[PDB]
């Protein structure tokens, strides 16, 4: 993969991992609990569709379920493979503040930059890079 988006939804339930290739498109959907789980199980065409679509199911779907309701929290983390490729990296802080701002007016949304090194901890501890940074 390219890259790796979380998404942790509220202050504590839905957790997912996006896997994004060279296209800024979704090629792996992780669940990292139980509660991400059923929404993954919802999302339909995922595969190869740009990141912020994704992002736009995802947050719907939470909302449905109810895990998200109006100023309520959004976290998202970005790990990249290559730290070099500094083109990739400015489109997808580019597209990122097109989903803040998409969102500002309905939830609080941190958007956080990690690194692999970070990813693999938090994956030893069996949670999302995102809520690893906050814990």
């Amino acid at each position: 993969a390219y890259a790796y988006m979380t998404i942790d939804i509220g202050g504590g339930n839905p957790s997912v991992e996006m896997a994004l290739n060279s296209d800024y498109e979704v090629i792996e959907l992780t669940p990292l609990n139980d509660e991400g789980q059923k929404v993954v199980n919802d999302i339909d065409d995922w595969e190869k569709t740009d990141f912020k679509k994704v992002i736009d199911d995802i947050i719907t779907d939470c909302s449905e379920h109810g895990y998200v309701k109006k100023s309520k929290e959004i976290l998202i983390s970005t790990v990249y493979e290559n730290t070099e490729d500094n083109t990739y990296k400015k489109a997808v802080k580019k597209q990122l503040n097109d989903v803040t701002e998409k969102y500002k007016t309905t939830y609080r949304m941190e958007s956080l930059e990690s690194d692999m090194q970070t990813r693999e901890k938090a994956k030893k501890e069996g949670v999302s890079t995102g809520s690893y940074i906050k814990s």
